[PDB]
């Protein structure tokens, strides 16, 4: 009943940094060629969405944020072949165009069509599908999931199992897949190894899940909020440490605990200092450190390259290294077959209209993932 | 006969930084338990030896430097089982104790017994075998090859083929193995790939050798000294570029040349700026950059961690990642079987007594490797 028509719906518009979202009516244009309009069902609150608010992650404003979500296709533009109206789908904040050198590479996943490296806040064609108060509103990472309806490019959507529970599998659109893949795919954690995970939010917990799935013998969680430790242990941490409890720097503590450094470390916070600490705490000759956290915009870290010369490997990744469109449906299928759990990540559920309360919960330290329902 | 006796011999002593070596008589104690005394036959001049002179690499002075060498065992201490008097040997500046966690790890080579991380300038037992003018003289990296005789720990020497030409295979003690391994073992260069090699000295040429052996399609040499380009092409470079020729930063040039970044880059100079440039010029999603150059003491680089978050891998290594005592004899065997060439690295051969002239050749840009003969 809405195909080819502008849809008026509610969205959470961010007009200004460091302000609450405004829940108000937007106009959502119909999809153009190779675009898909999605009726959103559930969306998670990821710290990266908060980074938009805080100016940690710079993207043009005003904006409809949201990137961790699931919904049902309302209509498809001309030439769309990979989804149909009524399909369950997860928007892909990292696209998979299938054609660029990265998409063709066996390891690569950071498709050249992404809007993360140099955000413009548009569709692939450089325009916006959103109007609010008569004004154009930017997209975010090609997804913009904080809206009852969004429009995405076909390369930024994956069809998923028709029987999928969308209020759970929305987490596969960012935080679960990111953390889990960072462990299993990017670091390639080995059986019997010792891992250190810095930051015990939704993504860090998913890292722990992956380290445990990979057979790590020890998984040391690191967080300044000791309230995060119980859940970390539930999902596989063998020990947790709070840097504030120690006189010495935590890289020294972790090196001591691991009898000379850990096999694999993960920065899952977004601080320059913890990126360097996480590198330092891995064993100097054969350790591997993976950066997952998003750093403050345009800031450089300082480090001694002797940390690498001895033999350490330092890498980072977006979305756990997963080729997004290939991997998301498989991850959903695996979830359905109980190969991993998502409930440990979900601490709060709210209606979409309570988005600002959801962000308050994240900022206070109380939540892991709040799932918003439309 | 000399076994069990102090040897008085000629050595090149470095009394203080930024001075010529002093060629004079030293006393070399006999080997203690698990030590080996070696009559030197040939030693190369590696830029790392010059770093000791320039204060780029801090190690206790006064010192007998030299670490890239080959000789013949004169005598063995009690308990030595791996070499005998008369054997051809290469001192190992990275030891292989076989017992530490690094030695037991499949990918580690930076044995915990090394004297590089926190240099003490002694034998494993904390003492020196060298005196000169009544004063104790420090060792360098457990090798000290700028002497007619040295004493090394058993874990810092490998037996090699009795038919080996020592005036060539001394380069397997540092520069060749480092560069070749950095390509084939540390980076794991792939067939058909594009590589960039920063620095076209003995080590960088050996990196090129390895990239070509691994089947790279393109190997771009980068040096500010265009006189290095002809030999780089001889050993496999497909193109060479001098950053001084361009208005733009060379990472931008290399990214353009490689249609979006190289597969593998190598820093083989020892500058903070070129370490960051080399990282930046590899493809952002799947590129790998290896630091080989030795940085100036205690200096930190500055970099934006988004370079890693997109998917790059950054690593470094000592001695090409090779487990030293296992690998050196095999590399010599491979050389004797014509699997690689060493002559392209050798531009000058001088008597040991001309050590200062050999260093002047390096510093002036005129040599690759000078081999000093005893
Ligand atoms: N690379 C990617 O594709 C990707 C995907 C998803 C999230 N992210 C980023 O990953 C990070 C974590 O996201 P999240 O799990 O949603 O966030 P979160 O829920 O805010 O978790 C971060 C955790 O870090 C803890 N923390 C804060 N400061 C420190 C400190 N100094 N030492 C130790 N712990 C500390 C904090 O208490 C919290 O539990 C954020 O920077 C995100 O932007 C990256
Ligand atoms: N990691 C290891 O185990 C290991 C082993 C051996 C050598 N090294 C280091 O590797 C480096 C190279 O050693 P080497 O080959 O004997 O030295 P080298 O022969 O002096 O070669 C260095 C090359 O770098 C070139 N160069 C200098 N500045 C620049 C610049 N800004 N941009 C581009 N090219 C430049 C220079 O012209 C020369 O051809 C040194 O720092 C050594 O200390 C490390
Ligand atoms: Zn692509
Ligand atoms: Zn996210
Ligand atoms: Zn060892
Ligand atoms: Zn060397």
């Amino acid at each position: 009943s809405t195909a080819g028509k502008v849809i008026k719906c509610k969205a959470a518009v961010l007009w200004e940094e460091k302000k609450p979202f405004s829940i108000e009516e937007v106009e959502v244009a119909p999809p153009k060629a190779h675009e898909v309009r999605i009726k959103m069902v559930a969306t998670g609150i990821c710290r990266s969405d908060d980074h938009v608010v805080s100016g940690t992650l710079v993207t043009p404003l005003p904006v409809i944020a949201g990137h961790e979500a699931a919904g049902i296709v309302e209509s498809i533009g001309e030439g769309v072949t990979t989804v149909r109206p009524g399909d369950k789908v997860i928007p892909l904040f990292t696209p998979q165009c299938g054609k660029c050198r990265v998409c063709k590479h066996p390891e690569g996943n950071f498709c050249l069509k992404n809007d993360l490296s140099m955000p413009r806040g548009t569709m692939q064609d450089g325009t916006s599908r959103f109007t609010c108060r008569g004004k154009p509103i930017h997209h975010f990472l090609g997804t913009s999931t904080f809206s009852q309806y969004t429009v995405v490019d076909e390369i930024s959507v994956a069809k998923i199992d028709a029987a999928s529970p969308l209020e759970k599998v929305c987490l596969i659109g960012c935080g679960f897949s990111t953390g889990y893949g960072s462990a299993v795919k990017v670091a390639k954690v080995t059986q019997g190894s010792t891992c250190a995970v810095f930051g015990l939010g939704g993504v860090g917990l998913s890292v722990i899940m992956g380290c445990k799935a990979a057979g790590a013998a020890r998984i040391i969680g690191v967080d300044i909020n000791k309230d995060k430790f119980a859940k970390a242990k539930e999902v596989g941490a063998t020990e947790c440490v709070n840097p504030q409890d120690y006189k010495k720097p935590i890289q020294e503590v972790l090196t001591e605990m691991s009898n000379g450094g850990v096999d694999f470390s993960f920065e899952v916070i977004g601080r320059l200092d913890t990126m360097v600490t996480a590198l330092s705490c891995c064993q100097e000759a054969y350790g591997v450190s993976v950066i997952v956290g998003v750093p403050p915009d345009s800031q450089n870290l300082s480090m001694n390259p002797m940390l690498l010369l001895s033999g350490r490997t330092w890498k980072g990744a977006i979305f756990g290294g997963f080729k997004s469109k290939d991997s998301v449906p498989k991850l959903v299928a695996d979830f359905m077959a109980k190969k991993f759990a998502l409930d440990p990540l979900i601490t709060h559920v709210l209606p979409f209209e309570k988005i600002n309360e959801g962000f308050d919960l994240l900022r206070s330290g109380e939540s892991i993932r709040t799932i918003l329902t439309f």
